């Protein structure tokens, strides 16, 4: 049985794709961008009602296996779509111009691994030349300053960078999707925990952006919107001064493609249960968090 208040397992994941996609066909649209290193199918949800020309945002959950709350938000992201579609204004607006790509867990090899044998699994489950280590950070592995600050050479380090930039099934399917798709997808929004941030370009190296203020105050003010529910603390910026530097991610990547709004999420909590959050919590988190990617989404309608 799927719920949208716990964490739910891979097999239950999927067949909620498949059933939610059958229940809002006006709505909805599942295809798979590709199979991961296992052979898993990397389904993506399109959610949007049709129309001509419209602009996209892309957002995606599940980089990392052990951060379950991920998972559970890109899930209640398309809850919120279903239920609120035609009763509030904006969010029926949203659907009405925009699509939303939502990719409910890229690293699915990975999350299977933290419900059946370490709930502590963060890469892929590919295997690496020369050693019986296993995995690629997903997050280290796109061509982004790869392999260079903040990432591993050690195919046995929870950074490891991959044998080559997009070397992970998952990762070069991603990367294919949003090349294709170039000329319509406005934003990038990927979903991680913890700490609580709102982070943009650039984190492989101490450089800004060129919309540096424009993405700055956006973060700024998603954040004061974010705290106006639960009064729940986000810090943001530049990921290399706001987190710590790190080459190789996917928001880096996104932005250097073109796209100017890219950020990444870091959601609850502040460390007291890092990724183990309860599932107590995952309605408050989801929902403060839904704050902040509607005024994100607002803000690229409104300013196209
Ligand atoms: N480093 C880039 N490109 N963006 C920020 C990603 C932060 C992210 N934090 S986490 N979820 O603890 O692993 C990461 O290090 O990949
Ligand atoms: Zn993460
Ligand atoms: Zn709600």
């Amino acid at each position: 049985g799927h719920s949208y208040e716990k964490y739910n397992n891979w097999e239950t994941i999927e067949a909620w794709t498949k059933q939610v996609t059958s229940e809002n066909p006006d709505l909805i649209s599942r295809t798979a961008i590709g199979t991961t290193f296992l052979g898993n199918n990397i389904y993506l949800l399109k959610v949007g009602k049709p129309g001509p020309n419209k602009p996209a945002i892309f957002m995606d959950c599940g980089f990392h296996a052990r951060e379950w709350i991920s998972h559970a938000f890109c899930q209640w992201f398309v809850r919120e779509a279903v239920l609120t579609y035609g009763y509030e204004s904006h969010m029926t607006e949203f659907l009405n111009k925009l699509d939303f790509y939502v990719l409910p867990v890229l690293n699915i090899d990975g999350y299977i691994y933290t419900w059946t044998k370490n709930r502590m699994w963060r890469k892929t489950r590919s295997t690496n030349a020369g050693t019986t280590c296993i995995g690629t950070d997903p997050n280290r592995n796109f061509d982004a300053g790869w392999c260079t600050t903040g990432a591993s050479t050690d195919p046995c380090d929870e950074t490891y960078c991959g044998s080559a930039a997009e070397s992970e099934k998952e990762t070069k399917a991603l990367a294919d999707f949003i090349r294709n798709n170039l000329s319509s997808i406005k934003a990038y929004l990927t979903i991680h925990s913890y700490s609580q941030m709102i982070l943009y370009p650039y984190s492989y190296d101490y450089k800004l952006p060129e919309n540096n203020a424009e993405l700055n105050n956006l973060a700024k003010a998603a954040v004061k919107e974010l705290a106006t529910l639960y009064g729940t603390k986000y810090t943001y910026g530049p990921g290399a001064t706001t987190i710590y530097p790190a080459a190789g991610g996917s928001d880096d990547w996104a932005y250097d493609q073109g796209i100017k709004y890219s950020f990444t999420f870091e959601l609850r909590d502040k460390g007291r249960y890092g990724f183990i959050l309860p599932e107590s919590q995952i309605q408050a988190t989801c929902e403060e968090t839904m704050l902040a990617i509607k005024y994100v989404t607002n803000y690229v309608l409104g300013h196209l």
